[PDB]
């Protein structure tokens, strides 16, 4: 049910990193990110 600017923050960040060089540092982070809103999703 979320789409504040965490929505919106993962696809800018992971976008990012993935049209950049990504890490394992920052894909790391969107893990928990992702993980996290799935865990909950509805």
């Amino acid at each position: 049910m979320i789409s504040n600017a965490k929505i919106a923050r993962i696809n800018e960040l992971a976008a990012k990193a993935k049209a950049g060089v990504i890490t394992e540092e920052e894909k790391a982070e969107q893990q928990k990110l992702r993980q996290e809103y799935l865990k909950g999703f509805r």
